[PDB]
């Protein structure tokens, strides 16, 4: 018998669900418990609530736990390759394959960090041509985390005024938007993914062509080229110019859009609380220059920024309940038992708002994540990167982002609103999965002697 569950009504469970499923899968867990089930439709998904009943699924019954379950996705000559998404057979293989070229230095002697460092200036510059007059963020925001991606997959970067990039924006965003939260054609929904997937796996499969007349003596310089030298196993194995187009585009869109809603979502913060972003400066103008750009080997020597930083992705929640898992075979979880297939969505927000971890949760508060004698790190619900097997692939990269970007806006700028602080909305709405802040202006003010 699966867990406990709202009983359903033929047909549907959606009987008692928000625009906040979070904040109901929650209502429910205040009954049936950290384990129960629900029916999003036909079909029975169990939910994981407490931060135990997740860590132990999530971690402990690691290889039980790690599906996923869904098919759009899959519909334009797309089969279920890649990486975000689908069967172990090509899961575990390019999995594996991304976790270590997307390592610093698993591309040759111009690491990530190096190429994280490139686009923050490009970034600090761009927003200096913002005259220092009220703007919105969203666009820049966005820009960056592309071309990040966009560096280590190609090598090269575009412009923000690029058309060719812009589109490529255009594209991986629409697609996102319209697949939000976990014979419906409506549909015109439909063809305009085709049409936007369809760009993308073009953009990509372009630069893998040029990628082809050009590579070295285990001397490949990014993704694309990694894969490429990849005749193992013959010719092919997982390796396939078609499964390497699905994973560039999952670590495109998986990897774009976070980034950038979390930078955007930072500033507000920043905003919202200035003394927060105060002594952040502080902290910078003490171990960094007002000269040299930041570099990853500060962060250690800056537990105020980094308590922020990770207290901004706690206190965000960017993805409530992350991407649907699915079991691999039978488990007997406690004293339960799910069948091979069934759908599994762990409440994270319920582990990164946990009150006995994090006192009062619901306040952004750097302290959470520094000790009571000087500013030093913590940490353990700490868990907005997930943490099964099907953890973030990015994490490592997604994290450098955040603290080279953020640190470098802050070194270089005075973030103005337009509105006193006790006058603008941080609060968030939840587009599927994702929670996006609200729409805000800000000026970029210059800071120099
Ligand atoms: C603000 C930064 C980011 C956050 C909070 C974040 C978080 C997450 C979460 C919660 C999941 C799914 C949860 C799960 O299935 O267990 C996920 C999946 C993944 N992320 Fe991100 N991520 C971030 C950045 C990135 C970046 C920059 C990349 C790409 C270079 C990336 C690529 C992926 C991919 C490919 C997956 C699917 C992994 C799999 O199925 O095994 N992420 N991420
Ligand atoms: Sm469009």
């Amino acid at each position: 018998p699966p867990g406990p569950t709202p009983f359903p009504i033929i047909g549907n469970i959606l009987q008692i669900d928000a625009k906040d499923i979070s904040k109901s899968l929650t209502k429910f867990s205040e009954c049936y418990g950290p384990v129960f089930t629900v029916y999003l439709g036909m079909k029975p998904t169990v939910v994981l609530h407490g931060y135990e009943a997740v860590k132990e699924a999530l971690v402990d019954l690691g290889e039980e736990f790690a599906g996923r379950g869904s098919v759009p996705i899959l519909e334009k000559v797309s089969k279920g390759l890649g990486i975000a998404f689908s069967n172990a057979k090509t899961w575990k293989e390019m999995r594996r394959f991304s976790l270590m070229t997307l390592r610093n230095f698993g591309m040759g002697k111009r690491s990530i960090e190096d190429r994280i460092q490139e686009e923050a200036r490009c970034l600090v510059e761009e927003l200096r041509k913002t005259n220092a007059s009220p703007c919105d963020p969203t666009f820049i925001l966005g820009c960056a985390p592309c071309n990040v991606i966009c560096s280590v997959i190609f090598h090269n970067r575009f412009d923000y005024k690029d058309e060719e990039f812009l589109k490529l924006m255009e594209s991986l965003h629409e697609n996102v938007e319209l697949l939000g939260t976990p014979l419906d054609y409506f549909p015109g929904i439909h063809k305009t993914l085709l049409k936007n997937a369809d760009y993308i796996k073009n953009f990509i499969m372009e630069k893998v062509k040029e990628h082809q007349k050009l590579l070295d003596v285990n001397n490949p310089r990014d993704f694309i080229d990694c894969f490429l030298i990849k005749m193992e196993q013959e010719n092919n194995l997982e390796f396939t110019l078609e499964s390497l187009v699905i994973a560039v585009s999952d670590l495109f869109g998986a990897g774009t859009e976070t980034t950038s809603t979390t930078l955007r979502y930072s500033l507000l913060l920043l905003l919202k609380h200035p003394e927060v972003a105060a002594r952040v400066q502080e902290e910078i103008e003490r171990v960094i220059g007002r000269h040299r750009s930041p570099c990853m080997q500060d962060r250690s020597r800056m537990p105020y920024t980094d308590a922020v930083i990770h207290e901004i992705q706690r206190f965000i929640d960017l993805l409530p309940t992350n991407l649907p898992h699915a079991v691999t075979r039978d488990v007997r979880f406690r004293n339960y038992f799910i069948p091979k297939g069934t759908d599994i969505i762990t409440s994270l927000t319920s582990v990164l708002h946990d009150e006995k971890a994090f006192p009062n949760p619901k306040v952004f508060d750097p302290g959470h994540f520094l000790d009571e004698s000087g500013n030093f790190k913590k940490s353990d619900y700490f868990m907005p990167f997930s943490a099964g097997k099907r953890m973030c692939v990015g994490e490592g990269l997604a994290r450098m982002e955040l603290f080279l970007f953020l640190t470098s806006i802050l070194q270089n700028f005075k973030l103005q609103s337009l509105v006193e602080p006790k006058d603008l909305d941080i609060t968030a709405v939840v587009n599927g999965f994702v929670s996006v802040p609200p729409s805000y202006q800000l000026c970029f003010i210059p800071i120099h002697h």
